[PDB]
């Protein structure tokens, strides 16, 4: 099915355990065993969003930029970038609170009764075609808990605060 | 007209309400309910521009980022993305500062006369195709007035400094 | 020739002297005069370079995505977005250190005797097709004066302690 | 085969040498012996990954937005905003660890036997296709020795404190 | 308001109906109300899917090259593309044969049992005269139904012969 | 100065009249002035829709094609590429067909009443046969003429079928 | 998870026996089981290249511009665009000439010697009748067969004349 | 080294000289050695428009093509398609004169006096039959000599109706 599945595993486990290393090596063994290094790229964004999160919200941005060299300059150029990229997100502060979040809205939404939109929720349209924030049964929700690493900091001091 | 309206409405006011975790139910409500998550981007994009502003010029990036990953990786890590980025903004500074003053500018140039461009101001070109700033009688006029908010606490700080 | 010469000057004068109010006004002007969101972008971008240079290096992005949200979402929430880009370069700290030192390298290159390559700068490759820094003649020549705004203060304080 | 490799080769020198006014001589050297701004900004790319790397992350972004001003605007502006990319890239810290800690793992790879994934990094997927961490033999294995300079200052002592 | 829904509803069912004049009146219209024209631009590429289909392929090539005129040129050289593309959609050949055969295949899909992936046609095939691409249960299925318009006259004339 | 702008124009003359020599004469002409290729590049797309429109649709393709060339290789094979552009848009079929259609309808949405959609064309349709594409004031209605040329030739035929 | 890989393997057998009604079964179960559609978009371009290669060109363009709709428009109009896309590679005249082709000279080019460039193919050519294109070891060597299916029945005319 | 730009002449000798199997060991010959394949695409275009030029315009979006799904998909599938570019490439119409065309009209403009744009070519024409293209010292000049080959065929048919 996918040849690199353990390899992208222990390269995945050693970023989500700031092993920077370990995560070079995994990269250089799937590059050695004829991956793509857009393979990697791909699966890169997915742990910025999944492990990283709003701990670092640049790292998207880093990943993303690698890439960008990958599609400009080449094949060889855009490996390097890539592992910049690996180490970068090895040593990001870590966090999968916005990951576990959603997962639990999603679910959410799925499962529950289709309440309506309490009616003064409605109306706040945008410039876009032309020129209590929960249901009542849902009161008191919380989906995300920021942690104590990177912009989590602060975002948990304000949370709380104005919780 | 839109299936999707009154959904939208509520996430755009628990953003703008800072209110990470109803955002997160409203757009969970939005997927689930068979809307599109490029649908729910372009209006991030919007809530950047309309409720963000300078406040946090950045936040723009972020919610780019986030259609950039939908774009390269695919649907499922593209919603991942958006929430992270819904969840940005909701936690982000707030300020319609931005969003007011251009309103105020474009309806001004629309109603009031064509004024001539004063002398002094004429001719600051640049490289493009090739190798008082008011009239007179609009002296003093301002559009523009910084919270206190994000980076708008050093701007508004600047340019009363500069007043 | 261009309809629109002298608003744009208007503009761009406004913006490099840190007026945002009269930026808005000069650019609700050329939309309101029917001039194009892109024809006013691609002068910000020009401004970034000419006028706020590396006082501010994020300066060219956030006008990148300016533009960026124009091609995504459309013409109304791309005006507004270059609106905000118009405020950032407003209020951005100001140099046109880099513009300059640019455009004397470039005379020089074009007038001075073409100097041969000092031997010991030769073999300095990159990854790219396959996986004194003066002239002895030119020795102590400087371009690039960084001002005391933004982050060429810092820059000053390093290329001077390095001097 | 390149009749500008000397000219970028002192370029890439100066680059590395925090030299910037050198830089933009070389630079300009070569623009007016007829090379391409973008074979230079593909060079200014392979730069920011070989020499400042984690020391600066942001570099590969400030490359890449004037590229993306070439593209845009046009060859004049583009040329200018490359001539920033340069300073910017002269002036910001310099690291090689990412680049030859990329380089050795590349390298073990290739020669060393093809080590099985010990089996807890085993099942470590992502959200992609649908909705010690190195082998035994290789344990204390390290390739990335960050340096003291800019953004890896931080990351030696997160490295070092967690070692 | 629900008036501006309508005007979108009249330009659709006059390029559906082969109306150019009637669908550059209802875009006009559209603009003229404050109407986005990439929202236009958006609906423009779901009919080509929708109506036009593979009657002719190059249609939603059309749509795209309008929108990059809008994206790299600006509003108005992009409103004028897009109304060319308006008028390309109008004047084709149209054919709602692939969105149909779609619609049909995804409600099989959600509406029977997961049959299994025949044998033969597995990632590494198994023991079964293994001919068949469906499951049994849903031998000799058609969804596709080519018109006779356009590039589907020889595709209709081809899935005959083969059958 | 101004004589610059008189370039543009004798080259956008002579692509309209058929005049590849003049126009290669004239493009050349304004490289040496110091013009910027993307500038012309700009020119060259309005052009497509302004003088080609649908007597050639892949017109634009050649022209963004040519674009691309200069965004991804660089300056001097992007001004080759553009040179193949103004050749092929100078010896391609000419039509302004699709730009007068598209003015007319224009100043029609502006200087008439907003008549009301017709019924039957609403997003949710209403008791009025039900066949007019126009408003009854706007009956009969032609803006779109196409020409004996290119493509317009078969798209000619049919709307004379059609009527 | 097996069966997942399972459901890829039967998508792209069926589109290579041009069983588009099949291939639209087996897509959608991939997207109902949850998978990607742009997982499902990556795999299209690969079956372009190995399976309809230059029989015909244009099926890359289907796929790319499929993909063009599923980024800009969003993940319903792309999964529809990309049901085109498979219907029209289903359909399109099949040729594994060119992957072939291409495998055959790799092998070649990392089992044989590396042979000398022959001297009037150098960048600068030496003294050698100098009318070879291989090495003098691979004279007559062919690896590319064009069928006579689709672009390739004029193709394998042409190389057939010329031998 | 030296030897690295002979294989790459070879290549561009066997694509121009329509060797599509030479084409292919030159181009698996580079692989082999190290060399980027986006090295190569780049390579690609610029004879796309050297020696294919008009015999084939659709040439340049083949080459573009192959780059995209390079930058999409990744290195391996990137490769595939810039071998099937080649070919296609190689098997194409060959035509130099739109090349050879810009290169005699740059050196005109650069060696012949500066010559007015004649009065009516003006963007405010001037009194002056107003019947030429090129000023009058430039008298029915001819650059572009299209060949009996490909798409240039037809063109050369029609230039000499026009003259």
């Amino acid at each position: 099915g996918d040849r690199f599945y353990d390899l992208i595993s222990a390269l995945h486990k050693s970023v989500r355990g700031s092993a920077p290393d370990a995560a070079l090596y995994w990269y250089a063994r799937i590059l050695t065993a004829g991956g793509d290094p857009l393979y990697v790229a791909r699966r890169l964004l997915a742990i910025a969003s999944e492990d990283v999160g709003n701990a670092d919200p640049r790292a998207m941005q880093v990943a993303l930029a690698a890439w960008d060299c990958f599609t400009r300059v080449g094949a060889y150029e855009g490996e390097r970038a890539i592992a910049q990229a690996i180490i970068y997100l090895s040593v990001a502060p870590k966090s999968n609170a916005v990951y576990t979040a959603f997962n639990t809205a999603k679910q959410q939404a799925k499962d529950l009764p289709d309440y309506d939109v309490p009616p003064h929720l409605r109306n706040a349209p945008t410039n876009l075609m032309k020129e209590n924030y929960f249901p009542p049964e849902l009161k008191d929700t919380q989906y995300y808990f920021p942690t104590n690493r990177g912009m989590e900091i602060q975002i948990k001091e304000k949370l709380e605060r104005l919780r």
